[PDB]
């Protein structure tokens, strides 16, 4: 459970306000609560091959919630299903039961999310159900690339390998697809600070 600041290792409550940014008020580190990579202010990123240095950003692995939050729950579910990882669709105007950080820290009672709870999202709202799915995905180290289209695979290859890939002479789309995926998985690890098992 919880969020550890990757710099000073102070433990925080696993409490994401719909946002991946986390600021350690102990040591002032700024990092992604999804992959524990540093966040950088504009022009501050010290990575020499960074192509977005003028932007406020961090560098995320492809299985960070930063990215996978943008998937549909259906597709996330597909990744889990394909790997025989079980998840809830049902709970065991109340709204989402995830308890968030209280607006008043010394408050007595917990504050539930309360948001709309889609049918089949296990009594969670959309964002929280997705976060749940991704925690399962990350826990079992599932590779989202396994479900990429060729376009996604090209994106990923440029992003993580810094090469623009192109089909070979007489390479069909399936063969091209499998070639990009093979190299991606072979050369680019999943999140290295994402908690596993
Ligand atoms: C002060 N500060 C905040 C940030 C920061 C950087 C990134 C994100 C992020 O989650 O991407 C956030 C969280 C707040 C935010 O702007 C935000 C967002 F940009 C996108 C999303 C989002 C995108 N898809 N689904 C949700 C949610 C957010 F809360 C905040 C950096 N500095
Ligand atoms: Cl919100
Ligand atoms: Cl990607
Ligand atoms: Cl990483
Ligand atoms: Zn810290
Ligand atoms: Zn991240
Ligand atoms: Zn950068
Ligand atoms: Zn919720």
């Amino acid at each position: 459970n919880g969020i550890d600041c990757p710099k000073c290792k102070f433990s925080y409550a696993l409490a994401r306000g719909g946002c991946m940014h986390f600021h350690c008020t102990q040591c002032r580190h700024q990092f992604c609560s999804g992959c524990y990579n540093a966040f950088y202010a504009k022009n501050k990123c010290p990575e020499p091959n960074c192509r977005v240095k003028k932007s406020l950003h961090g560098h995320h692995p492809r299985d960070c919630l930063f990215y996978l939050r943008d998937w549909t729950a259906l597709r996330l579910q597909k990744l889990l299903q394909d790997n025989n990882v079980m998840f809830n669709t049902e709970p065991p105007g109340g709204g989402c039961r995830v308890i968030e950080q209280k607006e008043v820290p010394n408050g007595l009672r917990d504050e539930a999310c309360g948001k709309e709870t889609p049918a089949g999202y296990a009594g969670l709202c959309q964002a929280h159900y997705k976060e749940y799915l991704v925690s399962l995905i990350n826990a079992h180290s599932l590779d989202p690339a396994t479900l990429y289209e060729v376009e996604e695979l090209e994106t990923a290859t440029e992003r993580y390998l810094h090469v623009r890939p192109q089909p070979l002479a007489g390479e069909d789309p399936p063969a091209y697809q499998a070639r990009l995926l093979q190299k991606l998985t072979e050369e680019v690890p999943l999140g290295q600070s994402i908690p596993r098992r």
